[PDB]
């Protein structure tokens, strides 16, 4: 019979004071919930583990000295006229490691084939259901690694107000090089954040003030590099009036994904459709952050369509509609959209109340983020997983698949849509 235990739970501080100031976009994950994806592993041969543990340990140890915020702690003030704020102290009061077994425990165990999430996969991380602004007690960032009978998991808890999804991939790629022998991570993070005005911080805010919330379940879809080209060539093709054919790949999946979760649930054509996107701004403030500027950077676009219009009007209007809400988060759109958040700097609510599953959907992270890189000098990873902790939201999580070219896409919906989009051959998903 299958187990699940911790061996040992270990403060790693920065092999080898300073504050980081926090701008709107950190500010609002302050009430969300943590980044939580880790990586798995097949040992095909035998592998020396309380060396492998050993040496996880110590590499941390030594990325943590180019990343200084996943070893300090949050500083939050609270003021009588319910404002607040916050900043980063690098205190290297350090990051968390757990060591667990999962006995009789396997990779295909984990990777239930072409199934749903299995409920294991949710406790290979540590600090689930914990909000950010918890950070001024709890570690930024929790690493578990989990033992299984024929390899590893390596699962981070990444506190979301210090980090944004391309961060926390930029540190398990400088990890996983430190780990291989790099003296030095290839890419090193800009760590002062952006503010209009040097006088903006610290910022003072006011905290505070779903459709089966739940009951969601969780499944992966795999697309190939040729579905997507399919897709952007039907896309492209639908809309020929003033194209270059600059409807991109993803949009066009985005778009047919949309469409097909749309089919399935069998809503009313009149239903208004909510698509939430996160556009980096680091590509299109002037002058531009730096590309591995560390933090948050990106701000939601929100593509609103009938459902009728939607799906009657073809796979290139939708895309062509998400194309255009990418193009309008404008150089002027982010800053007074900036200015406008500190004249009313309140943390956000999640938003309207919603009766069906199609109706506000989320669109998280970004087949950009380099997942199959990850050696940490054993080979590279089988699989990328999150902790599935989400069962309140209808969300569309995407990962790089391991083909070049590929995506994998976690899907978050009640099971009866899931089992629908398994069914569709319209949904050009294999295996
Ligand atoms: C266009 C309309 C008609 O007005 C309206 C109708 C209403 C709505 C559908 C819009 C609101 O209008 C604003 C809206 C987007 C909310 C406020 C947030 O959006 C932020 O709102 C603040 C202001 O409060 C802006 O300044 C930021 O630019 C913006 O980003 C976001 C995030 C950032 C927390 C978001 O979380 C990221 O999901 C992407 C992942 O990749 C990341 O991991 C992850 O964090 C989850 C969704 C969520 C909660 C909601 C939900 C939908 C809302 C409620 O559109």
């Amino acid at each position: 019979m299958s187990s699940l235990r911790l061996v040992s739970s270990s403060t790693i501080q920065a092999a080898n004071s300073q504050l980081i100031d926090l701008t709107v976009w950190d500010l609002i994950g302050l009430e969300r919930e943590s980044i939580q994806q880790g990586l798995l592993y097949h040992h095909p041969n035998q592998v020396d583990t309380p060396n492998q543990i050993q040496h996880l340990k110590h590499s941390l140890s030594s990325t943590l000295s180019f990343f200084p915020p996943f070893a300090g702690r949050l500083v939050i003030t609270e003021y009588e006229d319910n404002t607040a704020t916050c900043f980063i102290a690098c205190n290297n009061a350090g990051a968390l490691f757990v060591h667990a077994v999962a006995e009789n425990t396997t990779i295909s165990d984990i990777l239930q084939p072409n199934k749903y999430v299995p409920p294991i996969v949710n406790s290979l991380f540590s600090l689930n259901g914990v909000k950010n602004r918890e950070g001024t007690i709890q570690p930024l960032l929790v690493v578990q690694v989990t033992e299984l009978v024929d390899g590893i998991f390596i699962g981070l808890t990444v506190n979301h107000v210090v980090a944004d999804g391309k961060s926390f991939w930029l540190f398990v790629n400088s990890w996983a090089e430190i780990s291989r022998g790099f003296q030095k991570p290839s890419k090193l993070p800009t760590l002062e954040r952006w503010f209009l005005n040097d006088t903006d911080h610290p910022i003072r805010f006011s905290f505070s003030m779903k459709f089966q919330s739940g009951q969601l379940t969780t499944r992966f879809f795999h697309f190939t590099r040729e579905n997507i080209a399919h897709l952007k060539s039907k896309a492209n093709g639908e809309v020929t009036g003033n194209t270059e054919r600059r409807i991109s790949s993803l949009q066009a999946l985005l778009a047919h994904v949309w469409r097909s979760v749309v089919r399935c649930e069998r809503i009313d054509p009149q239903e208004v459709l909510y698509y939430i996107l996160l556009i980096d701004a680091r590509t299109r403030l002037i002058p531009p952050l730096e590309d591995d500027y560390f933090g948050n950077a990106g701000d939601a676009g929100v593509v609103i369509m009938k459902a009728g219009e939607l799906l009657e009007g073809g796979l290139g209007n939708v895309a062509w509609n998400m194309n255009k809400v990418i193009s309008l988060n404008s150089d002027e759109k982010i800053k007074n959209r900036y200015k406008s958040w500190l004249r009313t700097p309140q943390l956000p609510s999640m938003g309207m109340h919603t009766t069906f599953a199609s109706q506000l959907l989320i669109i998280a992270n970004s087949p950009r983020f380099n997942v199959y890189g990850n050696d940490f000098g054993w080979g590279k990873p089988l699989a990328v997983r999150s902790s599935a902790e989400n069962k309140r939201d209808c969300k569309i999580v995407l990962f790089a698949g391991a083909e070049e070219g590929s995506i994998d896409i976690e899907v978050c919906l009640p099971y009866e849509i899931l089992e629908a989009l398994g069914n569709d051959a319209e949904f050009l998903d294999n295996h």
